[PDB]
């Protein structure tokens, strides 16, 4: 199973054909929508259904000019680190091994290891928050949730902010690994998520069942000829 096979359904309501055709709109009505539109699906296009290993939500797209692409928490290369991701390095700095600071904040090279970057609302109006939140993702994130845990057996999830956490309620604590902690955000990050050692746990569960722990340095893309 695919998430094609799994989600086809989905993608032919018409709320999900809505949500499209109203970003469509919006691109070309004077504001500029992040990430651009062939990159709104990555997290699924960089991690397939059958690939998920651990799944980490955020919410919204980072909304600056270069910032989003379609992955949780991660920039292009070039782009500085923002504060959540800086926080996140900081607890990984903190507990994994070997760790230290990388020099950029893109992480492909996580989601090619099976780390689904999802966020819960895929596009936003640049420089404004949360401004697509009302059109349509958070039921289609929803299904998507309710779909990993229907289909698959042992993934992770870190359930980071009281919003991730209320999405994956229906999570099966018992078939999969749920872990909380407040959002790496600087308004809660020195609340409990320095501390709750996430990035370690996540391995040692994929370590227990015969699967390859992450690599959580992240890396960039290397240069050719």
């Amino acid at each position: 199973l695919t998430w094609h096979d799994v989600l086809a359904e989905e993608k032919q309501q018409p709320y999900f054909l809505n949500t499209l055709q109203t970003v469509a709109s919006e691109r070309q009505s004077g504001v500029t929508i992040y990430p651009p539109q062939k990159d709104v699906f990555n997290a699924f296009r960089f991690t397939e259904l059958g690939d998920v290993k651990v799944v980490i939500l955020g919410q919204d797209p980072y909304h600056g000019p270069g910032q989003a692409h379609g992955l949780a928490f991660s920039v292009r290369p070039g782009i500085a680190i923002p504060p959540s991701l800086l926080n996140m390095y900081k607890e990984l700095e903190n507990t994994i091994p070997g760790f230290t600071r990388p020099n950029h904040g893109y992480l492909e090279s996580w989601a090619r290891q099976g780390v689904l970057l999802l966020n819960t609302v895929l596009t936003v109006r640049a420089g404004q928050a949360h401004s697509h939140a009302s059109l349509g993702w958070e039921t289609f994130t929803d299904k998507v949730i309710s779909l990993i845990n229907q289909h698959r057996e042992g993934v992770v999830f870190l359930l980071w902010g009281s919003h991730a956490q209320k999405k994956g309620a229906i999570i099966d604590k018992q078939r999969h690994h749920v872990l909380k902690a407040p959002q790496p955000s600087p308004l809660s990050a020195h609340r409990g998520f320095f501390g709750c050692n996430h990035f370690v746990l996540a391995n040692q569960w994929l370590e227990q069942h015969g699967e390859t722990p992450i690599d959580w340095m992240p890396v960039l893309p290397a240069e050719s000829e």
